[PDB]
This record gives structure tokens, sequence and C-alpha cells, in this order.
């Protein structure tokens, strides 16, 4: 409970889904594109490609990992897309 913002999430990415036999909510903060999970600031693997971000971080006895693109000249605009056991995640925009 922040003593501020309101609906302002253009740079934090957020995603839901049912992990450790709980709603895991699992975050992406812009400021180090890190991933927070269960309130623990996960590990990723921060790894540069010629075009995008791999963010590969260990859950428990699952392999998951955020799938991060850039669009635009270099880094107009990126887009994260958390992904658990090869599988797409909904993120909490729209």
């Amino acid at each position: 409970g922040p003593l501020g913002s309101e609906n302002r999430s253009k740079t934090t990415s957020t995603w839901v889904l049912r992990l450790d036999g709980e709603d895991l909510r699992v975050v992406l903060e812009k400021d180090t594109m890190d991933v927070w999970c269960n309130g623990q600031k996960m590990e990723t693997a921060g790894e540069f490609v010629d075009d995008g971000t791999e963010t590969h971080f260990s859950v428990g006895n699952h392999d998951c990992y955020i799938k991060a693109v850039s669009s635009g000249k270099r880094k107009e605009g990126i887009i994260h897309t958390l992904i658990v056991d090869n599988r797409e995640i909904p993120e909490l925009t729209q």
C-alpha cells in the first residue's frame, strides 16, 4: 500500500498466474528490469541480445522467464511478456 500513484503502470509490468499453489503475482520494474515475485527480488540473467532482452529467472521447481521485445528506432517502446513452462502469460494491462 504505497502512499502514491493510482493508475500508472507504463514503466512497470505485472502478471498473475497460479504458481506455488497460490495466485503468484509477478512484477517487472523498469528501474532494473528485475522480476518481483512473492515480495522477493527474483534473480534473472540479464542477457542483452541484438534486439530485446531475455530475462532468465529460476522459480522453485520450474523454469520461467520474461520474454522482452524492443520496438521502434532503438528503445522507443519495449514490451515484456512473462512465460512459464513455455506458456505465454497475460499482463495486467487491458
